[PDB]
């Protein structure tokens, strides 16, 4: 009944593949339980329609828990139990978190995909290809200078950093090229955490190997002494990179605890990226199944938004429904209660925190998709609470998910009401904004309509960029708001449903292998720090079995 | 084209069976690559080993060596006569594939396959070492952030970071910049990933429990008192050990002639012994009658080291040894330039012979047989060859045209190898001892093997040794870090230099292994991409590779 | 040419006599420059002071200010009528002389001489501050080298180094690189030398024993606990005090009209009060009936500061005050561009007047008289002037054409200054108090003086204050570090902006003085040479200067 102590019996993925429609020649085994499926599978099944796409998201997250994936998986396993042909598409966790603050499984209890240990570590080697595909560009950028600098790059203008998959602050700000005319040119850079690499973003949005290789060449490394952009294409590097991503362009097949098939592929930041998994693992899921569940980072103001305005936008996807997660406790926090006394009944705070849930319901409504709530179960929650939380959902179908405890069975209810709105309430999907708007215009819609904010404030730095950009052609791309996820505002302290406030964007970045980033506060945290007490200081594989994963 | 050599492989799952391996003791990576578990060895603990055939070579040159190919052709030749044999080789760094290009996994009809997977991600063995090396560092730098609880002096940290690409840029850098919330500023840099110690330990550990132990011996730096700290002191070993949980397993593959190839690990042959893994071969030893391995650089290092290093720890006993040498290679040793190798010559063939001839002598000195080998070549007319033939008046000496005659070419030699590994018995003893003074150890290595009449140590050198021995790391082996293109450090003294001397400028202690004594500027622990990188020329069709 | 103004000076040794100074209380530096000892003041401790005539000005613009000249013309005018008076000015940084060029020591027939010596080495007053600032740092960095005996966290050191040149290069750098024998790596940088605190303290110390004391209060940084360390904590003050032993003496000189000029010290008017030395003037006060000084920037800072700063500590009481303003200057305040100042205009002359008019109001607020002053100009036709004339309906208001009429020009004003410093008496009180909350102090400064309706503080700002007050440095004055080209921080809101607000991003505590609250990016504590440096154009004939 403890998570890691729950890695028992799984069927060979080949068997799972055959049973989905995969041929032997479209599978590349990684042990009896991991497979890389050729992009041919999909390529040959493009004329068949898609199943029903179900996006699961949640309310503004707090340090008081919530649990998105647990539900993502349980819902699946439940749909599977009800006789449905389904799959689950998920992101691959970063290596770093496993040693810093320990690595939890994909969801948990009896709601998780396996093999665990392998998915938190090296899995199928996707993050390394991404780690080197990327780091090779850095290297190639540097070499060019070293070799006379023909393209004419002001090193001091190099925006494309380096990257690694652990947590090293010490790598945040650094100086390179020291030594002499024989060691390159001196400059200031640093490392981010792989998953934050723009290379990981393209992976999760690219069509196939050739669309990938193209984006890779549209990537801006730095600028000339004239301001003119020098791109990765200019360095003739898209060729090599792609080749480093040759095997990483294939989804990875692996199942749940209960043997439902699942796709783990990709996984970026949901503030500096759409925070969704690869589009390819999903579009493949849509053809091999009748129901596809996938989740999206942070709250519904972020992952949700970006899922629709980026992912679905690029792939012509059209969601059929959206399950939204909420807990009794994390709702009473938004209601005002402290983290300390969260276990104590208080229908008031409960009812005031609802405002958080209420807004998301509505927002999810501005996208034209029928929402369904999933009150994640909990020991201390009472009836005088859950009950109020149901009648409080005067809008969308509500239902409790004992998915954690009772495997697919606790998600049975949730499954039945999804199929329910899935049958009577067909979706009318439309992105929140048109691409032919101004950048400050799209930024408002998102913060005016989704964050429920009054308006937006920009800093001089913010302006200058939002224009070197526009006038430079990248003005009609999607906008990826990078703010704090702990609120509908850029102040991580304004819990619940903050009214009468303004967003303040202070810097704006570009991801030519996608679109326009735009951080608010220090949402730049692109490289976490190992806590004073290293979860690694206690990690120790035995002569056979690990301990402290 | 030698990459067009891609053709006809046999499921590894089968071969493992065709060697006797419980399926449950094999993890795949596609149908033609597969990791074998440590339970194989451990379950065949006492069974009979086999014959060792370490194939070293002359003293490298720009004419064309043959360290690898000739090692495989001797497998497609050896086994090609109903013989239970394998090949224990080394995995090539990724970086070089975009710098100067990727070469044959061995050479001609010997190169292990698939070629690509070996020269790239492979079974992701590197990345494990990588992430294990950098996590240690990560913990080092993080620690200081906490309060340098161990009173460590950032300026003494000798533990670098590591990347498997060719980047001059990362060689000398400053990190930890930013302010009380970014960490402590100190200087460091990056070394190529294969030049890692966390790589050596890999090639020289008993098992995934031996590894978890070494690591904890590895020195990150010292305190403000000169008191050595270690990864152990940081409780990393555990974590570290896990990042390696799978890389610790050898890798199975075949040849174009489907012979059971074992490619696991691979370090530097100056700072490191240049031997493939000790677990892959020791496993190989059971799984077959014979085992065709190979060490780093000219027999004056890889060889001299392979012995004192690998064999020592693993109690091995090289029932034989080889040593290649082309015709053109020795002429340069005769003063013959690279542009002056086309023309036949014999007055140089004999002087430049002194080269091949010297190693022969040292080979014997370890108490093991020996045999000559000649990479047959189009310009190697009869005249030239004929002379070489005889000169080898001291032990076996055949011609192996494996490069273009598959196993057939290596036929002649294969017989002679069994021929001498049958009549000529060997009693293995390490040319030196673990108790001699750290200097007397390098000593005996400069004398007999290299050919010097003495070894000097600078101000810097004297202190380190003394520091080490005063600390205890004095009863360790010794890994010569000298150049190689010459028995001596003078990368110019070609052939067989005489009367010289060796001077050991510095000395770096490798806790998880031994003592690295550098003679020249062999600190090029990070190669550099050129003005024409294969990266600017590499692309991948909507189907497959080009210019790989 | 205004440098050709070099002509006819009177031995300083004499002037000192023609003011009553014991020869033994005068050190020379040539016949026309001379340091006066602190014994002068100290020996005339109780004698009668005199009248203070702090000449401030409008709010700076690219049209032409007049902070200086007008200050001297009022001396060549004032004393030009048998009056015991001097001029207490500021010494210009060296650096600027090779960057954008060296300008008149005041302007026209007012500029103190010799011009060159003032804009160069002078009496080497800077270099003393310089070597005193950098020695502290030197000791800071050295200390850590010893064992950071004080458990100091290098990342908290706020004590920069300093050079008197315009170098962008030295702004942000890393030092202490090299290894356990070169020192500890940390980040820092260089600020211009005059922007030193070791300069402020100079202009605001009682005597060479007051100085030796302040210094020891100056914060270098904190320990790993947040525990403030100081130069005192390093036992530097002594040494430091000595490097200054001679700079602590004011400097005597004259005018083209030989009037007793006193040029000693000179800091920044944002991070610092921009006042000349407190010892030079307090000395001047005795040595004469009147004293014509001058403060930094527009009267909203130098002035507002001069008061709260200088006068406060030294118990002074500005028996009067002035404030220049050209005709063209106010029109820009009327929206009139720099290329649109040639044409007469009066509808702007009145709106842009709001500027001059506001300061007038604040001036009064400190409890001291006031008078207007207009730098007469060739394009300042009658029409324009006439309007200005009247508008000043609130107190004295004359025209001073000193620039080209020597003391004669400043005649009109000179009379009116005595005229009002005779009928209009002043009771001096600092616009604020030393006990009010550090915020309420900036508050009252933004309100009345600048003209804001409130002051904001960021996350960063709130902590610092709170940190400081929790440490005790809360009962100090407050030096506004806002831009100046506008009553507010908006370097664009010209004339007299209304309804706005001020936001104080950061707060740097200056132990040897006060609190520096920055509003904008006024951290340009190091100017930068341009693409056409006067250095590339400066040469010196086999005899004398050209392009100086
Ligand atoms: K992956």
């Amino acid at each position: 009944d403890i998570e890691i102590a729950q890695a028992a019996k799984m069927k060979p993925v080949m068997e799972l593949a055959r049973g989905l429609g995969i041929q032997e020649d479209e599978v590349e085994l990684y042990g009896k339980y991991k497979a890389k499926i050729s992009l041919d599978v999909y390529r040959r099944l493009k004329d068949k329609p898609d199943g029903k796409l179900i996006l699961v998201t949640a309310i503004t997250p707090t340090p008081a828990g919530e649990g998105k994936t647990t539900t993502s998986v349980g819902l699946t396993d439940a749909l599977a139990r009800l006789g449905k042909r389904v799959m689950v598409c998920l992101r691959e966790p970063s290596l770093g978190p496993s040693f810093g603050i320990k690595g939890g499984a994909a969801g948990g209890g009896y709601a998780q995909v396996v093999p665990m240990e392998d998915i938190n570590l090296h899995f199928t080697g996707d993050i390394h290809a991404v780690t080197y595909a990327h780091n090779l560009l850095a290297a190639m950028v540097d070499n060019h200078l070293q070799q006379g600098n023909v393209l004419n790059i002001d090193p001091r203008t190099i925006t494309w950093r380096r990257v690694i998959d652990l947590n090293d602050r010490a790598l945040r700000n650094i100086v390179i090229g020291l030594g002499g005319k024989a060691n390159g040119v001196p400059r200031e850079t640093g490392f981010d955490i792989s998953v934050a690499s723009e290379v990981m973003a393209c992976l999760c949005l690219a069509s196939d190997l050739m669309d990938l290789k193209e984006r890779f060449s549209r990537i801006v490394v730095g600028y000339t002494y004239d301001g003119k952009p020098v791109t990765a294409g200019d360095l003739e590097a898209q060729g090599s990179m792609a080749l480093l991503m040759k095997d990483a362009i294939k989804p990875n097949l692996v199942q749940t605890l209960e043997n439902t098939p699942a796709f783990i592929h990709g996984g970026p930041f949901a503030n500096i990226a759409h925070g969704c998994n690869s589009i390819i693992a999903t579009k493949t899921a849509l053809k091999l199944a009748d129901y596809v569940v996938t989740e999206a980072g942070f709250g519904a103001d972020l992952g949700a938004e970006k899922f629709y305005d980026v992912k679905c936008r690029y792939a012509g996807f059209k969601p059929d429904a959206t399950v939204i997660v909420a807990t009794v406790r994390a709702l009473k926090m938004h209601g005002g209660v402290p983290k300390s006394d969260l276990a104590t009944e208080n229908l008031e705070a409960l009812r005031e925190g609802f405002a958080n849930l209420e807004k998301h319901i509505e927002n999810i409504g501005k996208f034209g998709v029928p929402a369904v709530v999933a009150i994640n179960a909990f020991p201390t929650d009472t009836e005088a609470e859950l009950n109020l939380l149901y009648e409080l959902c005067a809008k969308a179908g509500a239902e409790v998910a004992l998915s954690w405890a009772k495997g697919g069975e606790g998600g049975l209810e949730l499954a039945r009401k999804v199929l329910q709105t899935l049958e009577s309430r067909p979706s009318n999907f439309h992105v929140l904004y048109n691409l032919d708007l101004s950048i400050k215009d799209k930024i408002a819609k998102i913060a005016t309509e989704i964050y429920g904010a009054d308006g937006v404030n920009y800093t001089a730095e913010a302006d200058k960029a939002i224009q070197r950009y526009e006038s430079l052609g990248y003005g009609n791309l999607p906008v990826v708001m990078a703010k704090t996820q702990y609120s509908f505002s850029d102040d991580m302290t304004k819990l619940g449903r903050p009214r009468n406030f303004t967003i303040t964007v202070r810097e704006v970045r570009l991801s030519a292998g996608g679109r326009l980033i735009v951080p608010i506060t220090g949402a730049i945290m692109t490289m976490p720090g190992l806590p004073k007490r290293p979860a690694a200081c206690n990690i120790d594989i035995d002569a056979d079995g690990v301990i402290t994963g």
